[PDB]
């Protein structure tokens, strides 16, 4: 098998679960010991099912930039025995663009998906259903309703969450590796 296959194959086998909060199902991303991320608009309560078991979040912490505007993602620590595969190394420094990106997508209507989504590129401001976010990207591919957490890469690097459409454009919340030291 080849590298960027393996990759995105080794991601869903030890950092990407299959979710359930009370808004429904999403995609979320462990990133190293305990610590996970996920939309801010999932709204995790006191407990979120993972995969197949009731989990307890110890907390939560929505992301805002320097003058509290959202960022749309919530880092959750989790009451659990595993330590996830620390993948902050394949996060990149400052948020980064990529070309011929991959969505990769892990809920239980929507398992192991892997969707070509195009280029991404930068965008700042998005009006998301009148919340606006800051640090956000685009990438000219129709995204669809499910499919929010979902994991954007390129190349072995872990470059986004996604959070939001229009049915012709999506948009994810940019990653920084500073949200997870
Ligand atoms: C991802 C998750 C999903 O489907 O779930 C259920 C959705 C619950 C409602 C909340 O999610 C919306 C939200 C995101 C961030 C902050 C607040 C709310 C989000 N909203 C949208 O994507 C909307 N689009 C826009 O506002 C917008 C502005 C610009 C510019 O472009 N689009 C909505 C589609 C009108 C949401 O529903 N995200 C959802 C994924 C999207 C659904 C449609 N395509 C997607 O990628």
């Amino acid at each position: 098998m080849g590298p960027s296959l393996d990759f995105a194959l080794s991601l869903l086998r030890r950092n990407v679960r299959q979710v359930q909060t009370d808004q429904g199902h999403f995609t979320m991303l462990g990133v190293r010991d305990r610590l996970a991320v996920l939309p801010r608009h999932s709204q995790p309560g006191k407990t979120i099912w993972i995969e197949h078991k009731l989990v307890n979040i110890l907390d939560a912490v929505e992301l805002v930039d320097e003058q509290g505007v959202n960022l749309e993602l919530t880092l959750i620590t989790l009451d659990t025995n595993e330590k996830f595969r620390d993948i902050t190394k394949f996060i990149p420094e400052n948020i980064s663009t990529a070309s011929d990106a991959t969505l990769v997508i892990n809920t239980e209507h929507m398992p192991s998906m892997f969707v070509p989504v195009g280029d991404v590129v930068q965008y700042g401001f998005l009006n998301l259903s009148g919340k606006p976010t800051h640090r956000t990207m685009m990438y000219n591919f129709p995204t669809k309703a499910g499919q929010c957490g979902g994991v954007v890469t390129s190349v072995g690097k872990v470059i986004g969450i996604h959070i939001g459409g229009n049915g012709r454009q999506g948009f994810c919340a940019g990653l920084k590796r500073s949200y997870f030291a």
